[PDB]
């Protein structure tokens, strides 16, 4: 009787879902959230064995433990176990779309455990079993007889074993089967996974026990006083001694306090409910719980008799907060939010998509270190104590329901087919009655990529009657419809329109809007941070700031969803779509975040950081005005540190204390700054410092930073000219310019430089020439493949083009004599089947001073797409272990993608100018470069760069960065012009028109030379 | 406008001449020239601009080169944006094709004097024996900046001798959202701080 193909059956004998419990018995290890007697886990070792089907596993094993099985740690995903492997898949259901129907060959995990239960635990009470997360449906027997089935990945399934266990040695036979019914709800763009990834406990309430309790807190008009009503319901016998004491802890102390005998109030004609009652309690000048300042108290729910004896107690962390959209903003505690939030899958590249304690704190040091507020919950109710550490830590949650069904066609086959509104419905309601008491949830989302069907706007309905406290979402049928109180587009553009049919992608400023419309604005989605990414993200909040109804969004996403594998040697590397044999897989599509799996900052992370500080700054000849972003705090743990310095050379700098209150603005004078006397470009940097350490942040962290070009001198006295002057030599074949212990070398068949020296010391290893292409990002390739193509994507318009494959034509190489240097004039044309795509004239002027003067210019056809760079490149010679250039820095930075860089003196290891962006593409870009020293050289002008090992055909050859091999010398790419990155999404052109090389003419210049 | 070098070099096939300015206000150095004229063979002046603007002085309503030339012809020829007056923020309702007016239309008779008559992204200009070309905008008429910005009302403006020439690389835009405060677009600001325009004077 197949239970997992029928969507009308989702569980068997499953208990209520509520919020968390732990039944203590005594209300002190309540209030302190000390561990419970009563909850034990079952985590540990299990007894586990692989089955293609369900069909095949054999009866003896609900009695007895088969020996071919293997003892393993629960929980995990056996895949990770690799007793089979875990598929990536995007859109494409990883089964064949056939509802109710799954895979005959459907992956059967058997799970079993013995352990034993004490005596007075079934001497009296209900003992049940709880399971955080199966994936994705499966059975459970209690010694040989059967208790119930299951289905939702992401929500606790509880049931009461209290009338199957015995005293002493127990054993548990949990058959998971990997594909379910519910697997069409379950089509997150995330691998495919499949076992009991979450936590396994053993819970003992007593015969009258809590069955369910809900917070709420309601204020005045200035939040002044607040009323914190409980409600609270019970199971068991019900008797007139029997009580229910509500008590508000602040700390040690204890604000307020309730106690009522059950019997609620009237609600019908029948009366009430008999097994229920609510307690309200006065809260004078609460403290408010934000993400700024997490303030919250300790609701303490006890069980007794009117005697005064406890017969069980619950809790939870209480923060008192008004969530609520009053006219067209989204208003928390009375004031309009700013969400500087992520999307966040739980993810961990040796754990798959088990959760624990760590990574998670980790994650949110991260975060609130990198100035985030808020987190979305994509696409599925999080490990229960993801909600408690965002809690206590502050951030603002998006919980949102396990449902995404992007694969079907339409999008909203099943959710608007009433036939699935039963198990959609669950998958709602369930998450509501869990997390419903955790403060940090602000909005409920009905879940994710599944159109617009009418159980979207039943369900949207049912959560607004259940809990009104908070506002619902959902991005499904276009971002704005019935079903959701908050505009939730996902990768709708700054100014740009993208008018698909249906649902189009308006930009966020037009939409807000749009005839009618009146709701509040925030992304659910935006900035696709995939690889070499977020380029444009300083428009978004740019817009965000202006336009008070546009109050954010969250960026997509967190971690790269990559996987650990091993080499023959056993080394370990970063493993994506495909790399387990699964098939169809979608590439490299699962790593879309700010951080690699191990949690280590991209490049870009850096750049979100610094756009969503909550410190803004203006500058008036000597007055810095700083404005606070903040709501709430004042700034009580901040001082402005300034500095300035006349390219790099520092001269003066000190240090004011932040007094700014939220919303408020103070304004600092520096003294009068140093009078610059060089010629140079002197520049005003300041930053925010926490100098005592956080909760979240180490000590003397660094919160904000802006710089400023204070005054410019431009240099007047030229070089003085030295007697030394260059001697020309001439072949047939080459131009060779000698001078002192330098040489030259032009190649009068190429039209390149071909080598220089120093003493008997070659320098180049590739002729320097001109490079118009770049190792595609993944930005540039979109979704186009090797079999399917999409002639839209970047890097499939300039493969078309030719650029690629461009042969450069010399049309011109002289070389004269002047009065104190040599002058080799080249021009090129780089062209592909007949058509001329570029045009490259330059001069190079080689000195007494021995110093060469490079002078592009170049032409680009008007009719072929833009160059992805207009620049020249070489392959040193040499491999020096620094870096130092005056320029943006330290890290990698874009055109569109620079404003967290900084103008200053840097120094790094080779090894920091490569981004090890687990698919290789075009990296470590520093853009406003005036000076660049490596090794012996030199370089100087006003160009961008990126020096390393790999050169840019191997990086657009090969597909990880484990597979990439040092080549000789170093790769030298300077640019005059480099295209932006984009990433507004990363399925489509994105790059914004203002950083594109259209000018079709350009000119760049460049010094090169020994220092 | 202080000379900072000025040189002379002799090629396989023409001269070249060197210079460099740095026009200052009280020690300030505002902007910074350098250029270099290639005449070869063929009798073409090929002269070529790069310039650098102070980031600390406001940006500069143009960049480029004028002259008062000793000619005075009756037609203007151009191959750019046209017919009419046009200027960066203000040049969309302008077409680019061959041009040809008599000098009077190439000057816009506004009551109050100032800058005007500029076409922009021009690719060949035609006055008299005179062609000029590259990428550049200009203005050609017969009075001088200077007697317009002293001139207060159009009818006292009195003809100059021959023709002056007003050779942008680049030009700040009009503005004009409101007439009582800054009203030109940063976009259309000379701000990049260094600039590259290149010309080729010549006999047509
Ligand atoms: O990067 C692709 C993304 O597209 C979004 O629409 C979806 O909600 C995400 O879960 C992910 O699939
Ligand atoms: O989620 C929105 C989009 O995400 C892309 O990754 C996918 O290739 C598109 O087909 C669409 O699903
Ligand atoms: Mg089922
Ligand atoms: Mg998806
Ligand atoms: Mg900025
Ligand atoms: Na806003
Ligand atoms: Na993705
Ligand atoms: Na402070
Ligand atoms: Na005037």
């Amino acid at each position: 009787r197949r239970d997992w193909e029928n969507p009308g059956v989702t569980q068997l004998n499953r208990l209520a879902a509520h919020p968390p419990f732990a039944s203590w018995r005594n209300s002190e290890e309540a209030r302190t959230d000390r561990p419970s007697q009563q909850l034990r886990s079952l985590n540990g070792e299990w007894r586990f064995a692989w089955f293609p089907a369900p069909e095949a596993v054999p009866e003896s094993w609900l009695e007895c433990d088969l020996p071919e099985a293997d003892t393993v740690v629960v929980p995990s995903n056996w895949q990770m176990h690799g007793y089979d492997a875990p598929i990536y898949t995007n859109v494409t259901y990883p089964i064949t779309v056939n509802p109710p129907f799954v895979p005959t060959e459907n992956p059967t995990g058997c799970y079993s455990l013995t352990f034993n239960v004490d005596e007075s635990w079934l001497q009296e009470g209900q003992t049940r079993i709880i399971f955080d997360g199966v994936n994705s449906a499966f059975h459970l027997w209690c010694n040989g007889r059967w208790v119930g089935y299951g289905q939702d990945s992401r929500l606790p399934s509880e049931f009461d074993l209290s009338a199957f266990l015995r005293a002493g040695e127990n054993r548990l036979a949990v058959m998971v089967l990997r594909w379910s019914d519910g697997s069409y709800l379950e089509d997150q763009d995330m691998w495919r996974m499949s076992g009991i990834f979450r936590d396994v406990s053993l819970l003992h309430k007593p015969t009258t026990q809590i069955s369910d309790f809900h917070v709420a807190t309601r204020f005045n008009d200035d939040f002044s006083r607040a009323v914190l009503e409980a409600e609270v319901q019970m199971c068991g016998e019900l008797r007139d001694y029997l009580r229910v004491t509500v008590s508000l802890w602040q700390g040690e102390t204890q604000v307020a306090s309730g106690t009522a005998p059950f019997g609620g109030e009237i609600i019908d004609e029948r009366g009430g409910y008999a097994d229920r009652v609510t307690l309200r309690l006065n809260v004078e000048n609460p403290k408010l719980w934000s993400a700024e300042i997490p303030n919250l108290y300790r609701a303490v729910v006890e069980l007794h008799t009117a005697d005064g004896t406890l017969i069980e107690a619950e809790a939870c962390d209480v923060g008192f907060r008004e969530v609520r959209i009053e006219n067209g903003l989204l208003l928390l505690n009375g004031k309009p939010l700013l969400i500087r939030g992520v999307n966040r899958h739980e993810h961990h590249p040796l754990h798959g998509q088990v959760m624990d304690e760590q990574t998670m704190v980790q994650d949110i040091l991260l975060m609130k270190q990198n100035n985030f507020n808020a987190v979305r919950c994509s696409h599925y109710p999080n490990h229960p104590l993801w909600y408690t550490l965002c809690d206590r830590y502050g951030l603002y949650v998006v919980d949102e329901a396990n449902i995404e069904t992007e694969g079907m066609v339409p999008m909203n086959r099943l959710t608007d087919d009433p036939r699935w509104l039963p198990a959609m419905s669950e998958r709602v309601t369930r998450m509501v009655q869990r997390d419903r008491n955790h403060p940090s949830v602000i909005i409920w989302s009905l879940g994710n990529e599944s159109g617009h069907g009418a159980n979207h706007d039943a369900l949207y309905r049912w959560i607004k009657s259940v809990d009104p406290s908070r506002p619902v979402q959902y991005e499904g049928g276009g971002a704005d419809t019935t079903a959701t109180d908050i505009i939730c587009p996902m990768y709708a553009r700054v100014d740009e329109d993208q008018p698909f049919p249906a649902v189009p992608k308006w930009s966020i400023k037009k939409w807000l809007s749009l005839p009618g419309e009146t709701r509040p604005l925030i992304l659910c989605e935006y900035a696709h941070a995939m690889g070499n990414s977020l380029g444009g993200f300083a428009k978004y909040w740019q817009a965000f700031r202006q336009y008070p109804r546009l109050q954010g969004g969250f960026v997509w996403d967190w971690v790269d969803q990559s996987l650990i594998k091993y080499d023959e040697n056993g080394n370990p590397w970063s493993a994506y779509g495909g790399d387990f044999g699964d098939t169809p897989n979608d590439r490299q599509f699962c790593m879309n975040g700010l951080v690699f799996a191990d949690r280590t900052p991209h490049p870009a992370l850096t750049e979100a950081k610094h756009q969503q500080q909550f410190f803004q700054f203006r500058l008036s000849g000597q007055t810095i005005e700083v404005t606070s972003e903040y709501l709430f705090r004042h700034s009580d743990n901040e001082l402005l540190h300034w500095m300035v310095a006349l390219d790099g050379k520092p001269l003066a700098s000190g240090e004011v204390p932040l007094d700014v209150a939220p919303q408020g603005k103070q304004l600092i004078e520096l003294p009068e700054l140093p009078q610059p006397e060089s010629a140079g470009q002197l520049w005003l940097t300041v930053r925010v410092v926490q100098p005592n350490a956080t909760a979240w942040s180490e000590a003397g962290h660094i919160s904000a930073w802006q710089q400023w070009r204070l005054a410019e001198n431009l240099s007047v006295t030229l070089p003085a000219a030295s007697h030394a002057i260059p001697h020309l030599t001439t072949s047939e074949m080459d131009f060779c310019i000698e001078l002192g212990n330098k040489r030259w070398q032009f190649n009068r068949q190429s039209g390149f430089l071909s080598q220089m020296w120093i003493g008997d010391k070659k320098q180049l290893l590739t002729p320097l020439r001109d490079q118009f292409t770049r190792a595609p990002l993944d930005n540039d390739i979109g979704v186009s493949e090797a079999t399917r193509i999409d002639p839209n994507a970047w890097v499939e318009r300039w493969k078309a083009a030719g650029h690629y494959q461009a042969e450069a034509a010399l049309l011109q190489c002289t070389a004269d004599t002047l009065a104190d240097a040599v002058l080799i004039t080249t021009a090129h044309a780089w062209q592909h089947q007949g058509k001329t795509l570029f045009i490259s004239r330059k001069t190079y002027r080689i000195d007494g001073s021995g110093q060469m003067a490079i002078t592009v210019d170049v032409e680009v056809a008007s009719d072929t797409p833009h160059p992805a760079r207009i620049g020249l490149n070489c392959q040193l010679a040499q491999v020096a272990e620094r870096v130092n250039w005056l320029g943006l820095g330290p890290q990698e930075n874009y055109p569109d993608r620079l404003t967290a860089a900084c103008f200053d003196r840097w120094d790094l290891p080779l090894s920091d100018m490569y981004t090890p962006y687990v698919f290789p593409s075009e990296n470590g870009l520093r853009c406003g470069t005036r000076e660049l020293n490596y090794g012996p050289h030199q370089w100087r002008g006003d160009f961008q760069f990126n020096i390393s090992r790999y050169s840019q055909q191997q990086l657009m050859e090969t597909s990880h960065r484990h597979l990439l091999h040092a080549e000789e010398g170093t790769w030298l790419n300077i640019d005059g012009f480099h295209m932006g990155i984009g990433g507004d999404d990363s399925w489509s052109p994105s790059v914004s028109a203002e950083f594109q090389l259209s000018a079709g003419r350009y000119h760049y210049q460049l010094v090169w030379c020994q220092k």
